[PDB]
């Protein structure tokens, strides 16, 4: 019922949350907190997981995120969804949990596939991800998508929905594209995200006005559209001239040269240190913003798995809200720091 005022595609997956013992780590030939893709022989890892008493929560990063943005905004139907899942128990799992919280969803069922599924499994304080995507891979955006949209102004799209076809991403920005007030966001998801889709991921970022990423997302992004010259590639993001220089030519992805009154913002978070975002104003000029992050110990940290999309969904939030930018990274800051500080990638009920 609305208002919507976020509308993301992603790849919607269950996680199954359990404490294993080593062995299980070295049974499956898991490197402890990584996360991956199921090979061949990890197939029965989701089975043999049910020994150890999983938790069913829903996951998938964009997913995450908009649970983040419909928790703040409270009224049903504030954000929107679609992805597919499968005509199997564990999809009917995760669309009643996401139901149970009020967002407006479209699962796309596909007949004789699995809906996706993350092992999310905790051992000597890490946690090890290993996700089969299934199902997801199968998504295609409908047709009217648009209709079920209806009302919002700001779209996202993770670069883990180019795995499915980057045509849905495309289609969603080709949408946003040159409506002042339409701001399509993009986060860069992975590495491997920056160099397996290069060229379509370069034509959608000349739709984007907002992109998010973390700093080796940034770095794959600098070295593979040559955006600092070769003796920079490997300079620490932890610099911030290095990060500014990064960011500030990642913006030229977006903006092409050209000025328009469309939003044109490069964000990258930098773990502890603060965030840098590069801004094209309204009159074409850059300006670079700095935003602290607060300080939290080591001891209070339990996992940092989730952050980034707990501050993608506050930030997105925040920009619903019409907040100025260093605001929007702050509320961004202040969900992903809920998130690490307990188990689950959702905000805490007081929050
Ligand atoms: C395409 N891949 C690898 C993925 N696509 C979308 N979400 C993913 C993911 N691999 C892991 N996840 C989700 O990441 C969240 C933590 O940031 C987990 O909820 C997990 O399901
Ligand atoms: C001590 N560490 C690692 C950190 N301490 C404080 N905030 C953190 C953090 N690592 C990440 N965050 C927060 O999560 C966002 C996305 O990584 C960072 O922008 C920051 O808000
Ligand atoms: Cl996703
Ligand atoms: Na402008
Ligand atoms: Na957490």
């Amino acid at each position: 019922t609305g208002p919507m005022r976020v509308f993301a595609i992603g790849n919607p997956i269950l996680d199954l949350v359990a404490e294993v013992p080593s062995s299980f780590l070295d049974e499956f030939f898991l490197k402890r907190g990584d996360a991956t893709l199921a090979t061949p022989e990890q197939m029965r890892i989701y089975s043999t997981l049910d020994q150890f008493n999983p938790t069913s929560l829903p996951g998938g990063s964009a997913l995450n995120s908009v649970r983040v943005v419909q928790k703040l905004l409270r009224k049903p139907g504030s954000a929107g969804y679609m992805g597919a899942i499968g005509d199997d128990p564990r999809g009917q799992v995760l669309k009643e949990l996401c139901d149970k919280e009020g967002l407006a969803t479209r699962f796309m069922v596909a007949p004789g596939q699995s809906t996706g599924v993350c092992a999310v499994l905790i051992n000597e304080k890490e946690r090890t991800l290993c996700t089969h995507l299934g199902a997801c891979g199968s998504f295609r955006l409908p047709e009217d998508w648009t209709t079920f949209a209806s009302g919002a102004l700001i779209f996202y799209a993770t670069a883990y929905t180019l795995t499915a076809t980057p045509k849905n991403a495309l289609e969603v920005a080709g949408y946003a594209h040159g409506i002042p007030n339409a701001i399509f966001t993009l986060n860069l998801s992975a590495p491997f995200c920056v160099e397996l889709y290069k060229d379509a991921m370069q034509s959608l970022l000349l739709h984007t006005n907002i992109l998010f990423g973390n700093e080796e997302e940034f770095a794959h992004l600098a070295k593979v559209h040559n955006l600092v010259a070769a003796e920079k590639t490997a300079l620490s993001t932890a610099n911030k001239e290095h990060a500014v220089e990064v960011c500030t030519g990642a913006l030229r992805l977006l903006t092409a040269g050209q000025n328009t009154s469309a939003t044109k913002l490069v964000v990258m978070t930098r773990g502890h240190n603060p965030v840098i975002a590069a801004e094209q104003t309204a009159d074409g000029t850059v300006v670079v913003h700095e935003v602290g992050v607060p300080v939290v110990a080591a001891e209070k940290i339990v996992d940092t798995n989730g952050a980034g999309d707990a501050f993608v969904g506050g930030f997105l939030y925040a920009l619903s809200q019409g907040k100025t930018v260093k605001q929007c990274i702050m509320c961004g800051n202040a969900c992903a720091q809920d998130v690490i500080q307990h188990v689950g990638f959702s905000l805490s009920f007081t929050f």
